[PDB]
């Protein structure tokens, strides 16, 4: 019978197939294609701007009392000269480094908080620009 | 829909953060850890058994006319002598190679059908073994040492 294990097994199938296709330059779906391009873009960005990115991550002193306001202020400096795809990649890489740092410092509780901050920032600040500049599909075209 | 951006942007955040955490040996969730261990196990298996795996994948070529039974027949031979985690990894890798081949042959439509055959096989055949052998959490523990 179709219980809860069948649902989680389907999720594993989709994830594994998405991975294998991506290794050959193919994609499970357009969403998987966006996820893959953004994973690779973040790696490329972190490699190209290692030293300058280290200076950015050091600007936010994450503690269990850190509110969205503090994250928004640092991220706003990133988009000071306007929005572009590269600055959006830097934004994802920044939230990415904050999560790693939180777990390193045994503050795993902050990971869910960071994820919610990122979603709010995207929706409030970046989504209108993303829509006006061809959506995530254009980012995939440009990156590939 | 009213919640479509909220859903998709959240999905992107979760995916990217899961990826960054995994690169440093951490995991977003227990499900993310299962997914990562299975991705790495698949790569390991494919590397260790390159020649034997080539013999297996050459047994089946999916066309728009291929029925589930042809897939189930080949997969059944993987588990004729019993189930273990390594044979489960080989099953996932097998499905992955069938999907790659479908896209190589410009038949991307078959990838969702293969994924549904894999889910059916797991539900109809492997759930009792997975449960009895400690679930996917035991696979993660065993693979990680
Ligand atoms: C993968 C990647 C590679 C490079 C960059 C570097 N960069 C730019 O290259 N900026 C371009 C404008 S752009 O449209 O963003 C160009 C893109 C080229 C391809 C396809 C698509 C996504 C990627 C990769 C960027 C467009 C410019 O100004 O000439 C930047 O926008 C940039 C952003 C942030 C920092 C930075 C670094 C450390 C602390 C704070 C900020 C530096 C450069 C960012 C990502
Ligand atoms: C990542 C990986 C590495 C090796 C194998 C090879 N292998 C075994 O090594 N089998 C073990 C028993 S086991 O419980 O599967 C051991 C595991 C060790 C770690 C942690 C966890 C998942 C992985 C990796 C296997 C348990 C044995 O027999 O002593 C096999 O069971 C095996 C399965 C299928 C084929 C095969 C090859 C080509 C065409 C068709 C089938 C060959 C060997 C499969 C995966």
């Amino acid at each position: 019978p179709l219980g809860s294990m069948s649902q989680s097994n389907r999720e594993l199938v989709v994830d594994f197939l998405s991975y294998k296709l991506s290794q050959k330059g193919y994609s499970w779906s357009q969403m998987a294609a966006v996820k893959q391009a953004l994973r690779e873009a973040g790696d490329e960005f972190e490699l190209r701007y290692r030293r300058a990115f280290s200076d950015l991550t050091s600007q936010l002193h994450i503690t269990p009392g850190t509110a969205y306001q503090s994250f928004e202020q640092v991220v706003n400096e990133l988009f000071r000269d306007g929005v572009n795809w590269g600055r959006i990649v830097a934004f994802f890489s920044f939230g990415g480094a904050l999560c790693v740092e939180s777990v390193d410092k045994e503050m795993q509780v902050l990971v869910s908080r960071i994820a919610a901050w990122m979603a709010t920032y995207l929706n409030d600040h970046l989504e209108p620009w993303i829509q006006e500049n061809g959506g995530w599909d254009t980012f995939v075209e440009l990156y590939g």
